[PDB]
């Protein structure tokens, strides 16, 4: 099945999921001299005060971090969006160096890693509806460069011995996602998709201009992680990005000048 070798990568979903051929897939170049400015975009309403992370999840492609979503407890409103988007998971791409890494890029620069915080939308009432529809989603995605330590981070990173291998999982309460939040909530939007099989058309993505930095150790542990189950050959969990898909009838808009 897809994944991310030579043999399954990005650039073999296709013919599983035809969808990734389509007019607005993600991720993509965000050119900054070309995205303009819009007064008419809101600030983002990021309020994550009473969040439940529950617990962190090793599913051969990343990571999750998944959240209690059953009630409005974290939810992102405002900026482009119409309606209230519910907290569901976090999780990241990374690369193998610190070179790449990210899905998105800016100006064709290559982050170390993204963080993609996924929301849906209230209005179909449970996350496997509204991946069906144009507006069911939304995502954050923070970019991340190697420098200092995010203190944030580092209860992910402690915890990712005990999820090695594809299919494990750990409890995982009470941890606080604003403490992987940058300073700024400037952002870019563009109307896209899902960046991994089913590659569903269905996101509208909030992109934070404002990396935040991660230490190099941080971002090894992340690259000691499996792809692989228990018992099986090890394979590093690295590289797991997809890269940037064409623009094609897209606008992207800045929410800062
Ligand atoms: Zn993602």
């Amino acid at each position: 099945h897809w994944g991310y070798g030579k043999h399954n990568g990005p650039e073999h979903w296709h013919k599983d999921f035809p969808i990734a051929k389509g007019e607005r897939q993600s991720p993509v170049d965000i050119d900054t001299h070309t995205a303009k400015y819009d007064p008419s975009l809101k600030p983002l309403s990021v309020s994550y005060d009473q969040a439940t992370s529950l617990r962190i999840l090793n599913n051969g492609h990343a990571f999750n971090v998944e959240f209690d979503d059953s009630q409005d407890k974290a939810v992102l409103k405002g900026g482009p969006l119409d309606g209230t988007y519910r907290l569901i998971q976090f999780h990241f791409h990374w690369g193998s160096l610190d070179g790449q890494g990210s899905e998105h890029t800016v100006d064709k620069k290559k982050y170390a890693a993204e963080l993609h915080l996924v929301h849906w939308n209230t209005k179909y009432g449970d996350f496997g509806k509204a991946v069906q529809q144009p507006d069911g989603l939304a995502v954050l995605g923070i970019f991340l460069k190697v420098g200092s330590a995010k203190p944030g981070l580092q209860k992910v990173v402690d915890v990712l011995d005990s999820i090695k291998t594809k299919g494990k999982s750990a409890d995982f309460t009470n941890f606080d996602p604003r403490g992987l939040l940058p300073e700024s909530l400037d952002y870019w939007t563009y109307p896209g998709s899902l960046t991994t099989p089913p590659l569903l058309e269905c996101v509208t993505w909030i992109v934070l201009k404002e990396p935040i930095s991660v230490s190099s150790e941080q971002v090894l542990k992340f690259r000691k992680l499996n792809f692989n189950g228990e018992g099986e050959p090890e394979e590093l969990m690295v590289d797991n990005w997809r890269p940037a898909q064409p623009l094609k009838n897209r606008q992207i808009k800045a929410s800062f000048k």
